[PDB]
């Protein structure tokens, strides 16, 4: 490990030699500590148009070394015992099988510089020097060394991210975890489709639907998980394999991290730590690898439930042919009984033995959130109540009687995130264009929420019609950004929910917003609506005044549209 992280530690120790020191009283328990050195937000438009939520802490409650240290000590400075050898044998077998299924109709490839550039443009990438540094680190990797692939507690230098993209980006670009290729994956599906996936699963004969969340998934990715994820390199030709093995072994299996920590009299230090497991969040293929390993975990849980695996198999896997047979016979059926998106999963097992199939799950360190370790899981009878990707999904009916299945979540989080501006010296223009992005996203996905349809229409009425939406409104890969457009949102709504919606049999267009339904009031309120409560009523009654205010701020000379009418 030390020989692997060596030149990175040296490269930092020398960039910072005059302030470099070793803190004997550092707080790191499960990370290797190597030394330290000395170290150095509201969207106004949305806020002006969402006054009732100024006093809603669920909304308003949404950098400092003092915080990073706290979250590090409680979340990341932890360790889990190794799984037993039999458990590890099962993990390796299932991983090998799954990789071979995923690669049956797809071949790994190197992703290109121009792919990365084009993906970025949707100008460090248009400096030759950047690519000189990149080529440089690359030849280091090809020689068997790493100088500069270091995490900031988990952001990374754009060059390192390009090398990762080059070696493993194919998993994303060629949709290895798409539902067609993986059975249980959902990569490429939007929030406008996931609900249909859950409904489909609800129809499969079997037990309840289970959606257990793992407590701190990324922190419970083991070195064995990483080794099993690395098995994809066996499907690569040798050069590609060299690049990928470099990325995995020097960046995944042996990571170096810089993290901030408070010092004396307002001063700040940077600590350099390292370890050999856990997932570095926010890497290029973090999502794909999380999806992979979660699929493996659920397959194993099903095998325990169905009594293919027994207690004795934890210590040492006796006859492994039973595992191979179960995978070849039932593997794909079980995969199609899953919806897995990174660390999130829903499973429809063949019966409810799944609920108490916990031995391998717990031995793998994948302990369930908010539950006693050996308390059986509780599943759902009603697919519309199942949590998945921070949402639940409801069937609603258009005025003409056709049904749609829509994404829903507690409203406070949506409004709270829309109020956040990532910039600083952000003009009214960038602020307004971001507000417009949120509004149009709500029009596409959360139109069925009264407060959000109203607020979105006010925002869209307060921003010049020709201003193009900018910024990002979600980190979920299932928010596909169809709303990032100046195209009319009813047209976009039709394309998303009718035209290109395979679960919409009748392709008759919807020609007005009033034909598009809300949740029932009970449901709207349950999920955080303020309909009926006085500040919200006042807000709605005054909304045109407020819109005119924002218009006067941005400029009365601009062209505005009335989406409130
Ligand atoms: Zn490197
Ligand atoms: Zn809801």
């Amino acid at each position: 490990h030390m020989k692997i992280i060596g030149n990175r530690i040296e490269r930092i120790r020398s960039e910072h030699a005059e302030t470099w020191f070793f803190d004997e009283n550092h707080p790191y328990r499960t990370w290797a500590y190597h030394g330290s050195y000395e170290a150095p937000l509201i969207n106004g438009v949305v806020r002006l148009l969402s006054k009732p939520w100024d006093v809603v802490t669920g909304v308003t409650g949404i950098t400092t070394p003092y915080g990073q240290q706290r979250v590090f000590k409680e979340k990341v400075d932890t360790r889990v015992p190794d799984p037993q050898e039999g458990t590890r044998q099962v993990m390796s077998m299932v991983s090998s099988w799954l990789w071979k299924e995923l690669g049956k109709h797809k071949r790994p490839r190197v992703c290109t510089k121009e792919e990365f550039i084009n993906k970025v443009r949707s100008e460090a990438v248009n400096d030759p020097r950047f690519w000189a540094l990149v080529d440089k680190e690359r030849e280091h990797h090809l020689r068997g060394e790493c100088q500069s692939c270091v995490y900031n507690m988990w952001y990374m230098w754009l060059g390192a991210r390009f090398l990762e993209f080059e070696a493993l980006g194919f998993l994303n670009e060629d949709h290895w975890m798409g539902r067609e290729n993986s059975g249980g994956g959902v990569e490429g599906l939007g929030l406008q489709r996931l609900g249909y996936v859950l409904e489909e699963m609800s129809r499969i004969p079997g037990g309840r639907m289970y959606a257990d969340d793992t407590a701190g998934w990324d922190t419970r990715i083991s070195r064995f998980d990483l080794e099993n994820e690395a098995l994809i390199t066996n499907q690569m030709e040798k050069g590609h394999r060299a690049l990928a093995l470099a990325i995995i072994k020097y960046t995944y299996q042996n990571k170096v991290v810089k993290v901030l920590r408070p010092a004396e009299k307002g001063k700040t230090v940077m600590d350099i730590i390292s370890r050999q497991d856990q997932r570095g969040s926010g890497q290029v293929v973090t999502y794909a690898l999380n999806t992979f390993t979660n699929l493996v975990v659920q397959l194993i849980r099903n095998m325990e439930a169905e009594e293919v695996l027994e207690m004795q198999d934890l210590w040492l896997l006796r006859r492994s042919e039973k595992v191979t047979n179960w995978l070849q016979s039932n593997g794909w059926d079980r995969l199609k009984r899953m919806a897995v998106s990174g660390d999130d999963c829903v499973v429809k097992p063949i019966d409810d033995r799944f609920a108490h199939a916990l031995r391998f799950l717990n031995d793998m360190g994948k302990v369930r959130k908010d539950t006693q370790e050996w308390k059986p899981s509780t599943g759902w009878d009603n697919w519309e109540e199942v949590p998945f990707c921070s949402h639940h999904f409801n069937k609603l009916h258009l005025k003409d009687g056709r049904s749609i299945v829509v994404p829903c979540r507690h409203q406070d989080e949506l409004i709270g995130r829309a109020r956040v501006s990532p910039g600083a010296g952000w003009s009214i223009r960038e602020t307004a264009c971001l507000a417009k992005s949120y509004a149009q996203m709500w029009q596409l996905l959360y139109f069925h929420r009264r407060d959000l349809r109203l607020m979105a229409n006010a925002i869209c009425s307060s921003v010049p019609v020709d201003w193009v939406p900018t910024g990002r409104t979600t980190w979920s890969i299932h928010g596909k950004g169809e709303w990032m457009t100046t195209e009319d949102m009813l047209v976009v709504w039709n394309r998303v929910w009718i035209e290109e919606n395979d679960h919409m049999e009748d392709k008759t267009p919807v020609t007005k917003w009033t034909d598009i339904p809300y949740l029932g009031k009970r449901e709207d309120l349950w999920c955080g609506s303020l309909i009926g409560h006085r500040p919200r009523t006042t807000w709605a009654e005054n909304i045109k005044n407020t819109v005119n205010m924002v218009r006067r701020i941005i400029g009365d000379e601009e062209k505005y549209m009335d989406y409130l009418s």
